């Protein structure tokens, strides 16, 4: 029935990422050992699992920042990051195994299959 | 270079319509007449040349109540709105020129471009 807008959602994702690179009205940090990157929690929550889950939670939903696991790896996380608001993963092997690791804590299915693909193609 | 999520945009925006459903993290109260609506920040500044204007100007951003001129129609407004978080348009021949004079209000030129083609070919 109704009028399909085809680049609609890539130019929202575009425009929520110019917003993040502003910092116009990002409402968390997420700490990574020594590392810290700002974010909007409904793009968190849009992206991954465990983000979904924290910031459902009524105890936890207006943390204004989240620690990660000090043992996740901040680059792995950063990519995930700009995959979440670019639909652009950039798989190599120098990084395979961390953003794998890092997408099965983030809890993103898809990102981890796309991982495993990418080994078996190696 | 990187691999290309090609859902990924469309599913960020289906989370974030699934979040405004359950009045997650919205942030805005937008009042049209006697009906109000609720809504991310971040989707309308994505979306909207007015919603960007005003939630960019730093007297304004941290309003959390938007009052839109009383002419405008409150199904216009709502049928843009849908847009905003689905990609689809429902244009009618009995809404058309309510959601073309509203889609001009909230500063959306593609939107208004598409109201016009409608318009030439009814
Ligand atoms: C150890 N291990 C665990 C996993 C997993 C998992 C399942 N799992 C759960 N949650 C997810 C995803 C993705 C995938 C993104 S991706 N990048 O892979 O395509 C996004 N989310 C958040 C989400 O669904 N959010 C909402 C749902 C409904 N309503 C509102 C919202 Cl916000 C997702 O895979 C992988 N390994
Ligand atoms: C009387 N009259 C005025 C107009 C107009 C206009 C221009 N005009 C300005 N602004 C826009 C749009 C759209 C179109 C959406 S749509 N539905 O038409 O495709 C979205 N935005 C917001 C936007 O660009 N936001 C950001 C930009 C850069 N960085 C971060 C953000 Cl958030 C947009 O047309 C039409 N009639
Ligand atoms: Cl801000
Ligand atoms: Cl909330």
């Amino acid at each position: 029935s109704q009028i399909q807008f085809t680049r609609h959602a890539s130019d929202v994702l575009l425009n929520l990422n110019r917003l993040r690179s502003r910092d116009i009205l990002t409402d968390v940090v997420i700490v990574v050992s020594r590392e810290q990157f700002r974010a909007h929690k409904t793009v968190l929550m849009a992206c991954s699992g465990l983000f979904y889950s924290i910031f459902t939670d009524q105890l936890k939903r207006n943390l204004s920042v989240i620690n990660l696991d000090p043992e996740i790896n901040p680059e792995g996380f950063n990519i995930l990051l700009d995959f979440m608001y670019t639909s652009r993963l950039n798989l190599r092997e120098g990084n395979i195994m961390a953003v794998m690791a890092t997408a099965m804590y983030l809890q993103m299915e898809h990102v981890v299959d796309t991982c495993r693909k990418f080994i078996k193609a190696s």
